């Protein structure tokens, strides 16, 4: 059995558009995603998600709603990534480029799947339908899924 590390992912989903951020530097630059990062000691997962959204995009929100959980396994990495996925309930400011992320709005008929993580093609449609989900994806490298499971759930 493997150990897991907690991460968050936040999607600012509005009726006609979604905010994504492009990772700018280091390895993995060039992919659009929601905003998030590692949960820290003592904070709830939801509070860590709010913190990462603020650090990465400049947006503050009072509340999130949990929509899914996705476990990622990478060949050659013994530690699993346990990603808790949230959507914002309202936003109150403008996104700001940081050094980790360049935020950009996308219309919901222009979701940039080819420039997102491959797994997003599977679970993000559920997110768009306002469904809740559990997923697992095993990757070889950054691009190749070797195994995955995805299930709609009534409770995350
Ligand atoms: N396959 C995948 N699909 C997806 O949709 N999001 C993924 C993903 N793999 C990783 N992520 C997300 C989870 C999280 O939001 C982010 C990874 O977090 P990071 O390691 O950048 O966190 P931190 O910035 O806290 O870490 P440090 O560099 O240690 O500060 O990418
Ligand atoms: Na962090
Ligand atoms: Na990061």
């Amino acid at each position: 059995m493997k150990a897991s590390r907690l991460y968050t992912l936040v999607l600012v989903l509005q009726p006609q558009r979604v905010l994504l951020g492009m990772k700018k530097r280091g390895f993995g630059a060039g992919r659009w995603n929601g905003f998030g990062g590692k949960v820290q000691e003592g904070e709830t997962i939801e509070d860590g998600a709010r913190r990462e959204l603020q650090e990465e995009s400049g947006l503050t929100v009072d509340a999130l709603h949990k929509v899914g959980q996705i476990v990622f396994e990478f060949v050659g990495e013994p530690e699993l990534m346990d990603v808790h996925v949230f959507c914002t309930d309202s936003i109150q400011g403008t996104p700001v480029e940081s050094d980790e992320m360049r935020p950009c709005w996308f219309q919901l008929d222009q979701i940039p799947f080819k420039d997102m993580w491959p797994d997003a093609s599977y679970w993000f449609p559920l997110l768009l339908q306002k469904k809740k989900f559990h997923g697992y994806f095993k990757f070889q490298g950054q691009d190749t899924i070797l195994d995955y499971t995805l299930r709609e759930v009534d409770t995350v």
